[PDB]
């Protein structure tokens, strides 16, 4: 069972490397890793388990964040109210197209690997199309908009050694770009 002790923190070299593409099929160990990544997210969202193991609640996890420099991510976004929910373990995910129009969470973003909150808007594409493999090497193509698009972009960033605060404007951290879409958490 993964817990916070498995999450490496900002400053660790692995978070700034470019993660390696997976060979398909995955090894048993790689499959177990990705399953445990998803399981971390599940536990972090269970009030009781999270309390018992001091888990910070999360909706996304990238393998580099547990010091595994591989292009695997997990995303677990529970139902918001619209009936839409996201439960994906992706191998070699790639953004193949996206909107010109941007979006941002009005609070900025946070990160499991980052202890202190960083104020500032993180502009991302409002819509994206992702191609990936699943855990069994089958094909997945996702069309995502708004909140889940933001989360996936955040996770994919980790695989290229990019941190959310890299996107924050130094001089005007809280000024939205013209026409950018405010996304409700
Ligand atoms: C936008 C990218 C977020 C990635 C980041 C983990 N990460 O470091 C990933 O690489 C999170 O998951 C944030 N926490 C979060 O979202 N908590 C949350 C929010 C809503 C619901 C319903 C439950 N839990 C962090 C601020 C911890
Ligand atoms: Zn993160």
């Amino acid at each position: 069972m993964l817990t916070m002790k498995d999450i490496i923190r900002d400053g660790h070299p692995t978070l700034r490397q470019k993660a390696a593409e997976l060979e398909l099929p995955l090894t048993k160990e790689e499959k177990e890793t990705l399953i445990a990544m998803r399981e971390f997210l599940v536990n972090s969202q269970d009030e009781e388990i999270a309390k018992r193991y001091g888990l910070r609640s999360g909706v996304g996890l990238a393998a580099p964040q547990i010091n595994i420099s591989k292009r695997m991510i997990a995303v677990l976004i529970p139902d918001d109210g619209s009936g839409k929910s996201y439960d994906y373990m992706l191998v070699n995910p790639k953004i193949v197209s996206h909107s010109v129009q941007e979006a941002y969470l009005p609070t900025g973003e946070g990160c499991l690997s980052v202890d202190d909150n960083v104020a500032g808007l993180v502009h991302r594409h409002n819509r994206i199309t992702i191609k990936a493999k699943d855990i069994e090497g089958n094909d997945i193509q996702l069309r995502l908009k708004g909140y889940p698009a933001i989360v996936f972009q955040h996770e994919i960033d980790h695989l290229n050694g990019v941190m959310f605060y890299d996107h924050i404007d130094k001089d005007h951290p809280l000024q939205p770009h013209t026409d950018a879409v405010e996304v409700l958490e």
